[PDB]
């Protein structure tokens, strides 16, 4: 079982989660609880930069967001199939953690800015985001992303789709070909097993967890 | 020669710059001058996500900084020899871009918050990312940072160790194995003319170049 360390929380943490998951594999969560816990990882020397999330797979323990998604992506054949291919995931993908550091960002706002900022977010899921990720979809017919094969960016573009939904339903509305993507994926048997309740998939972010978080990292 | 698009700026398109000339390619820039330029691009349809850096390259008109680079990479072989060398390479690459954008968002800040995100970039380099990457180059005594050989991962490195003096030349001081680093790489041949002057490298940031930015986007 590759390990997973980080706080019982969404965070940075979850697009691993959803990966996983969605390559069958089976992994194992050593929730960090309080600094203590997180200043040991530090010192036990299981950190490179002293930051989690951290993934302990094939003999490494390896940290940044990124560099374990990329790995566990290759490792399963969910990162295309040439360089080409590969280009357009990252084109894809990145462009889907950008929504969704605006997402998570929103979540840890206080009450005040929070208006604001979600009425930031459904202007650019309209009229930048959804366009283009449809537009993709239209260009080929095809069921997936990129090469007519399970890859990443569909995993991740789901992902995003079930936030956007918790923060306005009708966002997806005049985007019928995401609301298709949406539904077929869902229904593969690992993001069937994944979406279902009591499995590994994280919360929203709420008050208490936010107190836990903010103690944790001390920020 | 793949076409930059960005302005005369550093940017996101800097490490994307650097990448290109040190594996030996020359490329055209482009550059954004207003905020119709970038208007034009967008309605054109150039920019996926109505976004630059923008590069046109083997027939794609590819923008996110980490899609460029990733794909620069490979096609020059600078991301290592298989998946394994690659988390080594990846995991390393992002920490030298967190300090990245600590660095970057100094830039754009007015002199109000300066001082301040100085007093952390600091703090952050010394204590964090330096004995980070002195530790990988300790344990293996080795060249390089990844497979003894030049991986963009070295790459990225040399230039954040290049703005890191522009901003407090002492704080590598303590680091002769980045020290070391930083002399061979910019000695390689096709990093010594990009390191040249009059190169496509580009200077600092300053109020000129910051009222061009708040200007164009
Ligand atoms: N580049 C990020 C950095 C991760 C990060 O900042 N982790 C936070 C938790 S969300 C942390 O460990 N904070 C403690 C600290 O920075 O000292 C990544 O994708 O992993
Ligand atoms: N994902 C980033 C985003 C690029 C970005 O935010 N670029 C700015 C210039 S630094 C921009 O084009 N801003 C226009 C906008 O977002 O509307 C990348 O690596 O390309």
């Amino acid at each position: 079982k590759p390990k997973l360390h980080y706080s019982n929380i969404r965070g940075r943490m979850e697009s691993i989660r959803w990966l996983l998951a969605a390559a069958g594999v089976e992994f194992e969560e050593k929730f960090i609880k309080s600094a203590e816990d997180l200043d040991k990882l530090r010192n036990d020397g299981y950190l490179m930069f002293q930051q989690v999330p951290m993934v302990e797979i094939d003999g490494m323990k390896l940290v940044q967001t990124r560099a374990i998604l990329n790995y566990i992506a290759s490792k399963y054949n969910l990162y295309g199939k040439d360089i080409k291919e590969k280009a357009l995931i990252d084109m894809y993908i990145e462009g889907i953690a950008d929504l969704g550091e605006m997402i998570g960002d929103l979540s840890f706002s206080q009450p005040e800015e929070q208006d604001a900022k979600l009425a930031l977010i459904q202007e650019k899921t309209k009229n930048r985001y959804f366009p283009a990720f449809e537009k993709v979809l239209k260009s080929h017919g095809q069921d997936y992303l990129v090469g007519n094969k399970l890859s990443r960016a569909d995993i991740h573009l789901v992902e995003l789709l079930y936030y956007v939904e918790e923060l306005d339903s009708s966002l997806i509305s005049s985007f019928p070909l995401l609301k298709a993507l949406k539904t077929r994926i869902s229904n593969l048997p690992t993001v069937k097993k994944f979406l279902q309740p009591g499995s590994p998939r994280k919360p929203p972010m709420d008050e208490k967890s936010l107190e836990e978080s903010r103690k944790i990292f001390r920020h």
